[PDB]
């Protein structure tokens, strides 16, 4: 519980690259020189995909996760994934240099992801730098992630049981974020400020995908597509 905290920290440090395993053979700090153009699209839905996997496979780690109806598990995954990819993205990622680093461990510049992302990654990279001010330290951040994901969502057949989940790991991070400062809300209110403004950052990468869509370069992969599909509300 405990025990919780850890597999949460464990789920978390398994799902992403080691320092080691960092790839820096595309990185190019310096472009040459500008409408997004279909290689552009392709590397964000690209991007975008290869968190599916990896993402899944963090959640399936949560304890508690796995016991959720096999329709409320993809019902969470699913309306989490954006947030979830931007909050990872944003931890992973060194905004002070502009310096993306994702899942697999490719590490590209913020000018080389402009095109396909258009501002959307200059407001990410703004909430990774007011990520890293409050020096969220792992175990805080393996609660934080896993408290986006567990969360109530329209259409769920177990809502409480969704939120004794949330519960626990509520707790959990409560417990660690007093056990490391001294006991006895300040740090902790300010951390879980930062799950309403992933929101507005969710919300963002709709508006990109639908522009993209509208653009019609290069078609979103289905899965994708169907979660842009599946999270609007119309």
């Amino acid at each position: 519980p405990a025990n919780l905290l850890t597999s949460l920290v464990r789920a978390h440090l398994d799902s992403g690259p080691s320092t080691a395993k960092l790839d820096y053979s595309k990185f190019q700090e310096l472009v040459l020189p500008h409408k997004e153009d279909a290689g552009d699209v392709q590397q964000f839905y690209d991007l975008l995909s290869g968190s599916l996997e990896v993402i899944r496979k963090w959640a399936e780690k949560i304890p508690g996760f796995a016991e959720l109806s096999p329709a409320d598990q993809d019902l969470l995954l699913e309306s989490a994934f954006l947030e979830l990819f931007i909050l990872r993205l944003a931890y992973r990622s060194k905004p002070g240099e502009g310096k993306l680093i994702f899942c697999s461990g490719l590490v590209l510049h913020r000018l080389q992801c402009a095109r396909g992302f258009g501002d959307w990654i200059d407001s990410i990279l703004a909430f990774s730098r007011s990520l890293h001010s409050l020096l969220v330290d792992v175990p805080a951040f393996a609660c934080l992630s896993a408290l986006v994901l567990i969360t109530d969502r329209h259409g769920l057949q177990e809502p409480r049981r969704v939120e004794e989940l949330q519960n626990r790991i509520a707790s959990c991070l409560k417990e660690h974020v007093a056990a490391v400062a001294g006991e006895p809300a300040s740090c902790l209110s300010r951390l879980l400020g930062k799950l309403p403004e992933l929101r507005t950052l969710c919300t963002q990468g709709l508006q990109r995908i639908f522009y993209l869509k509208l653009e019609d370069l290069v078609p979103p992969p289905p899965i994708i597509d169907k979660i842009f599909m599946d999270t609007l509300p119309f």
